[PDB]
């Protein structure tokens, strides 16, 4: 985020050998352009899009450059939270919680509830094996999503943390709403991978719970999402889908076919230098063979 | 592109059950917010980013929604051009050329030159086997990139069409400049895949020309780019890198190891439901075995 917009436009314009005349003519006047390039005028967004076109830089690339080549989002909540969750850093989450608390936006309630629940869960796990969570925070999350008819990706992310907090009927109802947004977003490069990840997680959890009809339904979505418009960017999740199709085959009595497919996915992750993923799925596979009691 | 910004913000705000008070307070005044939501006020970009944060929608997602869930860019030149190139549609390119001509932005010169050259090449191919291109258009493209010190992704795309137009010394010099932008952009989800694609293309062309030192250099970049920050989104290009490492091994006398690796990449594309890619690389592989005269 730590980087005016017009000062960057100037630098880019200059790097391309473009004149002010050719960048700004018909968009804004000469002196307005001079002011904008010194950071003395706030540009409107509609005028800004036209200027970006004149220097051939899409909005998102501009912001990537503008945040000094680091993030593709202003608001780093989900990036930060995922990183902290991932390495279980309860001290870091508490700091993230303190920060967003000082802004105290009213609607940061759901994000705060997520963080609180994650801090209570991690700290209980540090004292026991097993999970220790307040009803108040689960209620906040439930009630935020309750009665919404259409989701943006924020709710997709919320749902994916909150899902175990809801009764089955409610989980299914939210899933059906999620699906309407999936249908729009499956052609969005960023949204597509978030849906793949969520569908992978659900498929995994459904298998473990032996809800095989549902696991098949969700797997079909993971397959579709990962194959959407022949996308290159979702190859990884096609491997994931192959792994879970393998597991489901084992459960449907197609054991040797299922097992060979699952082993092939693991080998594929190895061959493509995703070793840590391969290792993790090997554990999943072994535990599955045991729980399901397979040979 | 066919969709005001404030009218969409209103709809999103409402879908989330958020009040005007909580979205706009401290950003803009009550009545300004009312006007903005009716499309009566042009928002500044800095104020707009703050509002987006209040409804938890990143800028790029907003624009995805705003263009009625279709593109992630305003300017569809490169999307359109790639699609037309891909299915060799010379009538469609000429229409794209006519359109951008009517705007006649001065700097659309390079894009127009690209299109012109592509139309002359395709039409010659329609009359002969082989390629028939004006020096004037190659000069325009050369001279646009000449003396630029830093590239945005626009020049990366230009370079990747123009590359065969330049002498080797100039190709190498431009490549070295490209690399400085690669180093920034390899952490950009969108830029990373564009670099992978370009590095794959160069590696392929260098192999065919038997410039094996250089092919190794470029392959190492394709490997690095495709493995950057452990990214999920570039798995496809790790397969591509495995294919080319195979080919280079064959050329370095490590024939059976190279061949098995190349065959494994093709099988992997098949297993991951990229059949058309697998088929295409099978042709590459066969021709390579022949040219190189391998058994």
């Amino acid at each position: 985020h730590h980087h005016s917009y017009g000062e960057l436009i100037r630098e880019i314009r200059l790097s391309k050998g473009l004149t002010q005349k050719e960048v700004y003519t018909g968009i804004i006047s000469r002196s307005y352009a001079i002011g904008f390039e010194k950071g003395k005028h706030e540009i409107t967004l509609s005028l800004f899009e036209e200027i970006l076109k004149r220097i051939m830089v899409p909005l998102d690339e501009f912001f990537f450059i503008y945040r000094d080549f680091s993030s593709t989002e202003d608001d780093s909540f989900w990036i930060d939270f995922v990183e902290l969750s991932g390495k279980n850093d309860v001290v870091g989450m508490q700091a993230l919680l303190d920060k967003i608390t000082l802004e105290r936006t009213e609607q940061s309630e759901v994000r705060k509830a997520i963080l609180h629940t994650r801090i209570q869960t991690i700290n209980h796990y540090l004292r026991t094996n097993v999970s220790n969570i307040s009803d108040e925070y689960k209620k906040i999350i439930h009630d935020y999503l309750w009665k919404m008819q259409t989701w943006t990706l924020e709710e997709v992310r919320i749902f994916s943390n909150g899902i175990s907090f809801f009764e089955e009927e409610v989980q299914i109802h939210f899933y059906q709403i999620m699906l309407k947004s999936y249908e729009k977003y499956r052609y969005y490069d960023r949204g597509r991978l978030l849906f793949c990840h969520l569908f992978a997680n659900l498929t995994d959890e459904l298998i473990i719970q032996n809800k095989i009809n549902y696991a098949n339904l969700v797997l079909e979505k993971l397959k579709e999402a990962s194959e959407t418009s022949g996308s290159f960017n979702s190859a990884f999740y096609r491997i994931v889908a192959n792994y879970y199709q393998g597991a489901i085959w084992m459960k449907e009595g197609e054991v040797e076919k299922g097992y060979r497919q699952a082993k092939r996915a693991i080998q594929t992750w190895k061959e493509l230098h995703y070793e840590a993923i391969a290792d993790l799925y090997s554990v999943v596979l072994k535990q599955f063979l045991e729980k399901e009691n397979i040979q």
